[PDB]
């Protein structure tokens, strides 16, 4: 349960660094535009 | 007490994949 | 502490709900557009 | 274990925030 918690809270992590990625490489796209 | 914490957790992963999901549509109106 | 963890979950899930809004804006405004 | 969670919990909400910098950057460059 702790273990699950725990992998949850990475898997969360995870997909926050991909999101602000996601979101960079946007605002990247758009400030060359 | 851990279980609702892993509810929540459940809970929020959901919202992220649904932010992913607003994020694709905005990347293809965007031509990415 | 179980108090102090609610609070921030509930913190996350507000910004959640926040920043799903802030992407269906952008997203209509370009669908718009 | 408590205290690992709510760190967790407190590093999590420091990317939301960085989140909702990249939006407030993103929607200045679509003039909204």
């Amino acid at each position: 349960r702790m273990k699950q918690i725990e992998d949850k809270l990475e898997e969360i992590l995870s997909k926050l660094y991909h999101i602000e990625n996601e979101l960079a490489r946007i605002k990247k796209l758009l400030g060359e535009r």
